[PDB]
């Protein structure tokens, strides 16, 4: 069975300290239920706010699906992610919700679809959306430090990863055992990276190398 303790020993490696991450030291509680609806920025068109439904829960994260699209692009968000908001947030602030990329109907049908989707829906309560944790003051990451990162091919999982390079505020995240596949750059304040042990702390899905 994979254990970070044995893994770090075996690989002669060391974890990125917890202060490197925009993650609370005490993970946020998850009071969402499956079927709750909320507002979320479309992961494939992040300028747009759409309706999302909670279709699964794993630890501190929600498995979300944009209403009106298929099941092939589900995305995962922390319960303290700023990229989700309560229903009503957009319109309260003078905005308009937008259809999801891959909306199965035509554009002209979106307003009808939004109305009928929300009528009789369980809205996630405003109170269960957690404020984001504070950002680190700067990029504490160092090349070679180990961490956990959302599995970019299947975000259901979180994977052991290593810092490949640091450039200013950016880090190159590399997935252990993947031989360079799905290497990607993110800013040090990314919500998709976590200190070692965050999966076991929160009850999430850690995929061994
Ligand atoms: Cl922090
Ligand atoms: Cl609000
Ligand atoms: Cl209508
Ligand atoms: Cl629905
Ligand atoms: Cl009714
Ligand atoms: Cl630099």
């Amino acid at each position: 069975h994979f254990t970070w303790d044995k893994y770090l020993k075996e690989t002669c490696s060391v974890p990125a300290p917890v202060h490197c991450f925009k993650q609370s030291y005490t993970p946020p509680s998850n009071e969402f239920k499956i079927s709750m609806k909320l507002e979320a920025q479309d992961p494939r068109n992040t300028t747009s706010t759409c309706i999302a439904t909670v279709v699964g829960l794993t630890g501190a994260r929600l498995r979300l699906r944009l209403d009106g699209s298929d099941n092939k692009n589900d995305f995962w968000r922390l319960v303290d992610s700023a990229e989700i908001q309560p229903i009503g947030n957009c319109e309260k602030n003078g905005g308009m919700l937008q259809p999801p990329l891959g909306f199965r109907l035509n554009a002209s049908s979106w307003p009808m679809f939004l109305l009928k989707t929300l009528n009789g829906a369980e809205m996630a309560p405003i109170r269960i959306f957690h404020k984001e944790p504070p950002s680190p003051s700067h990029n504490f990451f160092k090349m070679g430090m180990k961490l956990e990162a959302v599995d970019r091919k299947n975000p259901h999982f979180i994977c052991p990863a290593t810092i490949g390079e640091v450039r200013g505020s950016e880090v190159l995240v590399t997935f252990d055992g993947w031989r360079g596949a799905f290497d990607y750059w993110c800013r040090f304040d990314s919500r998709d990276i976590f200190p070692v042990g965050w999966c076991s702390l929160t009850g999430d899905n850690l995929q061994p190398p």
